[PDB]
């Protein structure tokens, strides 16, 4: 009965893909409606801003001047300061922007804001990844480990004081997990983001967003702890790296609960099916 | 003795972290060496083309120039990006945690949701990932059952023909998932054969830098075309997902082989110097 168990499997992979599908499409719908607005809001003040030069400067081609444009965003995605006052200018490739570079490509964050033009850069680059990734993948998981047993020590003590009357094996557990979200969500979420919001500059938002993007390496790379040119002590970027592989050790586990949560909440969902159906009005 | 143990694992991990380090500290030599250079010309090259309007066109003054590539990089700060495809595309990026960025939230509202999103996204995703994978995984397994018994009554036997069924997993492999949708997309995107294949594992690793993105320009294309790349994300990312497991645990043996032959080419210090 080896395919007894394969087309019960393939039957738990398609509604997972259903739902998955369903949850695209209720997230899609739930964008549009936050952004869509605020698009054609910034797009018909833009054209706005569009005439009040299309035509204070006809001797220009003004075909050329959507041709302009062109040639700054383009030349932009690589990081370019095009003006006079600033003709002195930044590396984005120096000894400690690569340095970055490389981080974000082992640990799959890729932000984007800086990512190689060269044919050559390309090229180390697939391979950089196809051996870092999985090599990151080792240090990741020790600094799992370690991180996970110091708190087997910070439990061995709490699950102890209190020990009173009426205690159970289980349901401590539940005592355990929110002290995992409580101090883990602040040590890698609360007190990071606060540094971030006074250092670069950022909302009280935007840091944890950042934060979350970040750590669940999305990375879209709106925002970057260390982007701009501001001044930085250099006693944090240093730390920031050290968040970095202890952050994402963190949420390794947290998402990893979630979806254990949602094995559960899925258990309890098709057994609630099977109830409904089975009294269904009376 | 339990601190005896963990500091066996603290030796380690610390070694892996050296590793890791070093590791970063050539890739960012290499890259550093690789772009530095094409980042000067493009610096001396973009100020060219700057005094180049100025002169071509004494239409704009030198303080209007200014003023205008301020405004430009606004419009980078916004950009239709949100319709009906774009934002179903976006919850893409966020679930499979690619996120190529090209499209993000600017509404206060959509970041919170965002973030909610992907904390309930990704992990949902992996369950389908993790199907996916297991039927990808089978379905091969019918097709080495099929090779490993046409050769496997002949020629040298078993201990090295494990090795050469891998190698089939990694030459097709790279033909239904590497090849031919870099082909597809040199000709739908306009991409050469390299930045194809660049997008492809960019993409497919989840790294997703956002600098090439398939769909992302505007170009007609077909109705069938973007389905397709769903899918093959789908099917791609299950197959990195191995492979990149696969490398890891190359790593795992080499690394072996490594700290033995130091324990040899030591162990031959040791002896060739008791000859007194
Ligand atoms: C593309 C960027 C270049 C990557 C350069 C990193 C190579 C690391 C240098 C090799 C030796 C590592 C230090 C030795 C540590 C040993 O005491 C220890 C056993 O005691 N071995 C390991 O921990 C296990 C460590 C084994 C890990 C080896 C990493 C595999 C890299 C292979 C790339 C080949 C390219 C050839 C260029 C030289
Ligand atoms: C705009 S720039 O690219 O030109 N300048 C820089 C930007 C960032 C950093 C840096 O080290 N940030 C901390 C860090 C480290 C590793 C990883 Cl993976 C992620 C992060 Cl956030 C340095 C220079
Ligand atoms: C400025 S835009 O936002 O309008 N540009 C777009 C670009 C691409 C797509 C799209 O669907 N691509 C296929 C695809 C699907 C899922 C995932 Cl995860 C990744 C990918 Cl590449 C839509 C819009
Ligand atoms: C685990 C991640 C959950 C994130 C919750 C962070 C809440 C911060 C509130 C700031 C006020
Ligand atoms: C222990 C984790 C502390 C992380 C603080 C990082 C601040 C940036
Ligand atoms: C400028 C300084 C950025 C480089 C910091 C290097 C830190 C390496 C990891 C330390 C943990
Ligand atoms: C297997 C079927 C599981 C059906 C329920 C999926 C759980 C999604 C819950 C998301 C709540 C927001
Ligand atoms: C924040 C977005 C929430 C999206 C959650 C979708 C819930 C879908 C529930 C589907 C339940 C199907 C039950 C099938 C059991 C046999
Ligand atoms: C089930 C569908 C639930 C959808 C939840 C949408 C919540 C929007 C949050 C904006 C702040
Ligand atoms: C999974 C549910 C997580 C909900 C966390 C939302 C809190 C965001 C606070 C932003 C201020
Ligand atoms: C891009 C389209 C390639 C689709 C690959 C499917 C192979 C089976
Ligand atoms: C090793 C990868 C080689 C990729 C070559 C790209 C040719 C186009
Ligand atoms: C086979 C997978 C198909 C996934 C359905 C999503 C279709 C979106 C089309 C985008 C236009
Ligand atoms: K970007
Ligand atoms: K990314
Ligand atoms: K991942
Ligand atoms: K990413
Ligand atoms: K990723
Ligand atoms: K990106």
């Amino acid at each position: 009965s080896d395919s007894a168990i394969n087309v019960m499997k393939w039957k738990t992979v398609s509604t997972i893909f259903l739902v998955v599908v369903l949850y695209l499409i209720i997230g899609a719908t739930v964008f549009k409606a936050l952004e869509q607005p605020q698009e054609i809001s910034q797009r018909t003040t833009i054209v706005i801003q569009r005439e009040k030069f299309l035509r204070a400067h006809p001797c220009v081609s003004d075909q050329e001047l959507d041709e302009l444009i062109q040639q700054i965003v383009a030349a932009i995605n690589a990081g370019i300061i095009p003006l006079g006052a600033s003709s002195n200018q930044v590396s984005h490739w120096d000894l400690g922007s690569s340095f970055f570079f490389a981080g974000t490509v082992i640990t799959t964050i890729g932000f984007g804001n800086i990512s190689p033009r060269t044919e050559g850069g390309k090229i180390f680059c697939i391979i950089y990844a196809l051996l870092g990734i999985p090599l990151f993948g080792f240090l990741l998981a020790g600094v799992g480990d370690q991180l996970g047993t110091i708190f087997g020590k910070g439990i061995a003590k709490v699950e102890d004081t209190f020990i009173k009357w009426n205690v159970s094996q289980t349901k401590i557990r539940i005592i355990s997990t929110i002290i995992f979200i409580l101090f883990g969500c602040v040590l890698f979420v609360a007190l990071p983001a606060v540094i971030f919001k006074h250092i670069e500059g950022w909302s009280a938002l935007d840091a944890i967003y950042f934060v979350v993007i970040t750590l669940t390496t999305i990375g879209f790379g709106d925002y970057v702890a260390g982007g701009s040119d501001i001044e930085y002590l250099d006693f944090y970027k240093p730390v920031v790296w050290f968040w970095i592989l202890v952050g994402l050790a963190y949420f390794a586990a947290v998402l990893s609960m979630i979806g254990d949560w949602l094995r559960v909440i899925a258990k309890k969902t098709k057994e609630a099916v099977g109830e409904f159906r089975a009294h269904a009005a009376e």
